[PDB]
């Protein structure tokens, strides 16, 4: 384990804790949201379940194919008190979580790890196709 | 908000904790098993994720609906070394999830509550059926 | 036939009025919602038709069985003069549905009827399910 | 408001009494038929119930359309006591319907509605096919 | 194992061997029905195999997971000379397999074992279904 | 080519120009609508695209079939500066679709041409159907 | 009834009493099969009861055909203390099944009986299968 | 061409022949097969059809690859003037569909050819199940 | 029986033996039609064989319903001597069939039969539709 | 918005004009393509339209995302003679939209906007597919 | 082993060898085949490679069975330089493949091997089936 | 052709040869694999066959496309005594499938070929799953 190895894994774990973190949100969004937009925005968060699920079980694998320690500690989730702060949050949430993915591209790009920097580049495509949806609802 | 509606909900928020918890173990579980069987046990705990997601829903749903705040902080998850350790683990934690619904129940039949009695006796066989299976495969 | 049974039989002729009474309001309820939301409000009405005629079909099946005759007479349908109308007279609805079943299930439980307080058990537990949805569209 | 649209939303509304009436019709045979054919009969009239939703659904559609109220109020089922009776009594069920929309289809036609009169040329046709079936059955 | 486990084990047994026994005569059923109706009963029959097998299932693994051994000897089947014989038969089957799933329900009740209670139920709601169905056949 | 042959590809070219328009409108809709009913709309705009595509491509091959040259050449799209516009300008084309196509029906009919009045019928009928919906979405 | 015909019929009342007696087997192993490899084994014994139900289905309708009465009574299983035993007590029943059907084959080809011949090699067919696949299992 | 490729030509011109014959039978008996069993028979009799279909294709294919020129000209159908009746003649026309394959097979085999006697070895055995229906309806 | 009604029936009856023709045509086309295109036209054939199949049934159950005596007689098929005959041959096919409706239309109309008018409108789109695919694959 | 984000947008407009222009050639070519190869061209050219539906619904949301107006209007589309013009005309147009998208890459890389370049090397790999498919049909 | 079985088992491998080469032989012609047909053909070279696959896996399995050791290299493939050759060389491959397994027949069946001799006349049956094709390709 | 288009087809036809390799191997491996986790690692084996299979195809294209010569000429299969040495072999023609992708994909991107890297990087990404799979099921 190289300094650097050491620190991609460290990273993986913070965005595997806040891929737990968003598996909790969006469940919880599900769950609470209410009016007659709760019809339209309950699937919506649904689905982003499904396909952060996909990430944290491909980040754990990840973490321990490099011969680290998976985490099961997820991030905090901002409590929302209303709709408009459910996405807002939700927003926010996909804009650290490609923040932080675009940080582990350049640690994957930098050790020259072909396959993890084609699944990091997907997964900000992807996550940022959520964002700019958020944003449009929002908007 | 009776005390018993108070206690009730403090039950329910417990149960969905634990809940975000067996999410968060089975995801782990299904990344990090090894060896030949992995083939055989991924899916199985893949299948678990879907299953305990729907009981997140639903209970998070029942504590709004009930007055209370869903909470979004999961149980701690046990460290598993093996997979003898990791389906021991699991069996354990559905162990203490049907303690709780078998107690949640009785509050819940004590409030005459018909529908969420009818949802409690559902998710304890539903819990029951996976705590046999890991039995079966743990002897 | 028994008094007990007798009443227990105009008792599931009353659900079953009510039932046919809440297949006409769904499909009304679909027919004529207006708005935007009106995308979102004809799929769930329609839902609820399908749900309501299989309750209307154990019900009809189940008098004929106990010696009964079947009524094809529906309860009345509120007018709703608006969608805010639409959703609590659909919830007011429900709400008279389930309180009819939960005495039809202690008629049932005092004449020993398993199988029958199995699915007025289940009958409730769904009823619940759609009355609860309308609070959190209403609310 | 002219008053041909009057005399025409009257007559819709006549259709509208009456497909009601075909769903609960359907949904009572569907119930109650007895004996060996029962296994044959039931599916036969359960199918004939989701069409018959489809044309509630139109014509309340189109009733509001036309600045009409669509009517909640079922016409009378007639009481059948026995399996030759039920299909008789659909039988003639469907003849009334028919002859009902070939006069709402003159009525169309008189006000240049042509999406109006392709959709009641349909919904003879689609009557007749099931009158028509009817007859075979009872012949 | 208690006294009360030996003599639930023994009624698990008991139920079991019925339900090979109805797989068994289903199969025959369906194999040797004849007439016009045979093109209707066949399937009906059919039907039948999968849901007795998959209670067949239940209680076998039940049995072992209660620490008792799974019976392999069926039931005897009773001979049907006829199609009538054939249906009264099977209800009569299904009326003791009632009959006997009312007492483990009263028995595993009192050992306060509240996934096999509602097993139990359930499996009584459907062989209920199954029963009153060749009733209406029957009458 | 009579005269009314040509008369009659010049109607089949506008429409089939009013075609292609639609398609890029719809795609432009999906594409560029917002706020929280965008979930809602989205699919809305979405399903019209494949409807309208499978007239572009009967209307070409009518063209075709009939010694015209199909145009590829499609109407303007009207630019939209809110939803309430989109929903309007969604409307508007569709109400000046079907006028086109009572004419063309006149014109097929007129020429004795039972499939194309067939088909501009059915059509008639499709589009009537989307601007009513429209006219719910927008009253 | 000839002679020849009476010894055929004797033989394939062997063979549907050995058929029930594997299903019978087949869902017991499915039940009872316990250790990781249950999660691989239940499914293989599971697909082998559907594949032994239409070989009984078949043999009872020929028996029938052929002027003989079905019987409904099994072979006896064999009881497997653990899996070898288990999957070794299974391949034997296949082999002594498929020993029976080439008998019965050299029975049918003598009597000229094409249809039962053609089905006779092919249940061969697919028994060695199943045998060929335990032996792989099994070593 | 041989004087028995000739003769197995002829041969199978009869039989295609015959095939195209039962196919027009089978479409004939579902339009007007009458009585509460025609919603029996009409599924049983349209299943026919595809099967004839396939050997009607299969038969054709064989002809022209072996150099002959495949009949368009079918056999009669014998005239049904009821349900008993058409059973019956239906039963007839396989009896003699088989009785010919049989002896196409024995020109097949006589000729050394593999692939054209396993497959009318199989069309043999998928016709002698339809009758062996047939004679279960009729007895 | 009118004389209209009659000569209707014969007109049925034309239509009938027409479509039994156009059946073994395209399965004699799909089994002979040779060259790589083979793989191209094969499927279209097979798939008019449907089609035909749909109208055949149709056109003998009405004949039956107006009381005549639905045909089993086909016409005769045209040989084809190449694949440019083959589509030319079914081309003409479906011409005198689609004159022959347009006959039976203004029959069907004259005696005001709606249901039967709106079936032979739409029998001449589709085998329109057909022709003009033919045309496209001829030119 | 920088200048280098004004001319990323007039880049995307460029495109999604071309996108639109696509479409519409494909529907025009899928309705208009003759000869029996039209049966193996109009699905592929039908395929095509889906793949630039994709295309262009991706283009204005990001257009619309980047704070930029969507065009409505699509570049023109060559006619096309005869089928080697159709199928060189859609292959210019693909390599035309390469040439843009590899212009639009180094854009979006200088820009550093992640999601855009993994998205436009996708739509180039996929539009490259196209092109080399139409290659192999030309030669 | 005896000298029979050695050479029985020499003869699967060679057809094994044959097996693998027509696999790597159909992908090769999918990827290569060039011009208009290439829409044609490329799915029908496709649909031969799982066909071979299947017979590929029972003839390793079959020799693994027999004692043998299954060899893992091909037969040479012919270059062919354009797509006549293609189809011819496909058509001579089959050939050969069945003439192996005619001989393959006539070891098995001298042998007794009653499972093994009708999966041989099955790909027999099927491979003259690809070779029947081919040949309708070809002239 | 350059020398590095020539040498990067040298490259692809390395590639391609790799791939029937594999394509070979995971057959062999899918037939052969013994013991009780065959029922887990055969479907395994399998699923890798379809992948490998899309990568010939794509390589056998390029290679065309280029203007080379696509090589059938496997790479050969190293024995494997046991299941140990199956997965390890496995695991190391996997390694060395992506040290030369790895390779191509520097020759690609060396060439501008934007479409070749992207599928290359894809390749990698799909083959490094394969491999890091094999690890957790080796280690």
């Amino acid at each position: 384990m190289s300094h650097d190895v050491k620190e991609l894994i460290e990273g993986l774990n913070e965005d595997l804790a806040g891929e737990y973190s968003a598996i909790i949100m969006y469940n919880h969004n599900a769950a609470t949201v209410s009016g007659i937009y709760r019809q339209v925005l309950k699937p919506f968060f649904e689905s982003e379940i499904s396909d952060e699920q996909g990430h944290a079980l491909y980040l754990a694998e990840k973490i321990k194919t490099l011969g680290g320690t998976p985490t099961t500690i997820p991030l905090r989730v901002k409590q929302a008190e209303d709709v408009r702060e459910m996405l807002e949050y939700a927003r926010q949430s996909e804009y650290e979580t490609i923040k932080r993915y675009e940080k582990r591209k350049e640690q994957a790009a930098n050790l020259n790890m072909t396959e993890l920097v084609v699944k990091l580049e997907d997964m900000i495509a992807d996550e940022t196709n959520h964002m700019e949806e958020l944003d449009r609802l929002l908007n």
